[PDB]
């Protein structure tokens, strides 16, 4: 696969023609070279190898993400599509995620897209398969590629780390800690200006074992995915412990956020709720100055944004969202 992989044309700079202001991380906060405070909201597109096959991949998808009011688009590369269409074929299709998005004045997170232990090679299924090499090879050849577009701002060295209570074997933070400090390493030696973006265990929903024992780097951010049912109530006062209380001291990025009804199309734990999530989780957000990414703007993938390609008819997480962000979003 990516070992076998040459004759890889650099991204073509005519496909782009503007830069964006340049995002550094001050202390807690994410800021523009001014020094202004910049707080993202936008949502996760679907694989763009998904969005090829289904034929919609045009940039005309994404001017409906920037109608929506988002200023980030994360991109979930799953490690599968990476190798069934190749390096060469699958940058094809990022560097013309990368161009649209940068056009449309919007930021760009590139994701890892795997689940599991990295470190055993153990991941929650073969769909998410990969090794450390593949993945630091994945990191070395796009921070090379978008080094210089500032659009490109945020990699987000590993989606969703876990060990499922053992049944994915061991993995402390310590030995985690050392693989990401590795990845940031490569990164920031081809990409100066990169922000990474670091996750704890339970599915990234944890960050106590992360603010005991920081990554010993500059310019990084943590993340967290509080799904609806992470924990239960008192909702905030859980979350301020298990990873909001980390946003004092250093941004927190939720890249994945989301729920929909037990009833709805692929309804599974931990994304199953009534509605009232939504306005809790968000007003949370906006009481610690936490960016964050709605999952997921695709009709198929569960919880959906909307519900067709015909219309984009927000479902109800996407009308809640998308009402958040064009309000709150400057």
């Amino acid at each position: 696969g990516w070992w076998n992989a040459s004759d890889i044309p650099a991204f073509d700079k005519s496909k782009i023609t503007r830069q964006l202001p340049l995002i550094k991380v001050e202390g807690n906060r994410f800021v523009d070279e001014q020094g202004k405070t910049i707080v993202f909201r936008g949502v996760n597109i679907s694989d763009p190898d998904k969005i090829d096959k289904d034929k919609r991949f045009s940039k005309k998808h994404f001017e409906v993400i920037r109608s929506w009011g988002a200023n980030v688009v994360r991109v979930p590369v799953h490690p599968r599509a990476w190798k069934e269409r190749g390096v060469k074929g699958y940058l094809e299709l990022l560097d013309q995620v990368v161009a649209w998005n940068n056009e449309l004045g919007i930021y760009t997170i590139l994701d890892w897209h795997s689940i599991g232990n990295l470190k055993s090679e153990m991941f929650q299924n073969n769909s998410y398969h990969t090794t450390k090499g593949e993945t630091f090879d994945f990191w070395r050849r796009v921070s090379e590629r978008y080094n210089g577009i500032n659009s490109v701002a945020f990699y987000e060295i590993f989606n969703e780390p876990t060990v499922f209570n053992g049944r994915l074997g061991i993995a402390t933070w310590a030995e985690w800690k050392a693989i990401n400090e590795e990845a940031i390493t490569i990164i920031q030696a081809h990409n100066p200006k990169a922000i990474a973006l670091v996750a704890g265990f339970n599915w990234a929903y944890d960050l106590k074992e992360a603010a005991a024992n920081p990554i010993d780097r500059q310019n990084i951010a943590y993340v967290s995915h509080p799904y609806p049912q992470k924990v239960g109530a008192p909702y905030q006062a859980n979350w301020e412990r298990d990873f909001g209380f980390m946003a004092d001291k250093y941004p927190v990025f939720a890249t994945e956020i989301g729920y929909q009804r037990a009833t709805d199309k692929g309804a599974h734990i931990p994304v199953i709720d009534d509605g009232s999530y939504g306005p809790r989780i968000t007003d949370y957000f906006n009481s610690k100055g936490i960016s964050w990414v709605a999952w997921v703007f695709d009709p198929d993938w569960s919880p959906q944004l909307f519900t067709d390609y015909q219309t984009y008819t927000p479902t109800m997480q996407g009308e809640h969202f998308r009402k958040v962000m064009l309000q709150d979003n400057k």
